[PDB]
């Protein structure tokens, strides 16, 4: 029997991966120095940290090696639920190796993860899986809302958490967030969502080039 990839997704080109990685790092630096973030630090960490400055680049140390990616379907070589159905789809086979542009609308941080929110085109949405275990933070969010690029994770967090963290952030702002920004960073408006959750809504969306394919460990 033929096994499947570990996961399907869009793998950023080297240059797009470097552009987004650098924007993520700049965000972490700017956020950690922002007055609003600093005065909410005890909502973010929970230990015996001193009354000194947290460097978010250190905090989010488990950064992807190599290129960045946006996962569609985690397959675990066929062991994940829904893997075989996903992979057999015409659209997946037709798209395999195709180039796409991914639109990044926002960067976000929680105490667990840092990531970029991806807003998929209608063509890209056809590659989004139709799975069976709906996260409660996805209630009243449209399919494909979880799409993201992981930028870093805290030490004991697994990268999958980044999509759950995005969904939870999106739940906070689903009714609209006009007038609610706590402040601004150079590239957009900064939102403080409580419980260590922060979102930079980009003034101008970023656009990265990627290729749809399957990754094998
Ligand atoms: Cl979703």
């Amino acid at each position: 029997k033929d096994f499947l990839p570990l996961y399907f997704g869009w793998f950023l080109t080297k240059k797009s991966s470097e552009t987004l990685r650098k924007a993520g790092q700049v965000f972490l630096e700017e956020l950690g120095n922002h007055k609003a973030f600093k005065k909410e630090l005890r909502h973010f960490i929970s230990g015996d940290e001193p009354k000194e400055k947290l460097e978010l680049v250190s905090y989010f140390g488990k950064r992807p090696p190599g290129v960045l990616h946006c996962t569609t379907k985690f397959c675990d070589y066929g062991k994940a639920a829904g893997a075989e159905e996903y992979a057999q789809q015409e659209v997946v086979k037709r798209s395999y190796g195709k180039a796409f542009k991914l639109s990044i609308s926002a960067l976000f941080v929680t105490p667990k993860t840092a990531g970029a929110q991806v807003v998929l085109t209608d063509q890209e949405l056809q590659l989004w899986p139709s799975d069976l275990d709906k996260p409660s933070a996805s209630e009243g969010l449209p399919p494909g809302s979880r799409a993201h690029v992981t930028l870093g994770c805290a030490a004991d967090v697994q990268p999958v958490q980044t999509g759950l963290d995005l969904l939870d952030i999106l739940q906070q702002v689903k009714g609209g967030s006009q007038g609610e920004a706590v402040g601004e960073l150079p590239r957009g408006k900064l939102y403080s969502l409580g419980k260590g959750r922060w979102m930079l809504s980009l003034t101008k969306k970023m656009e990265v080039k990627a290729i749809f394919t399957g990754y094998y460990g």
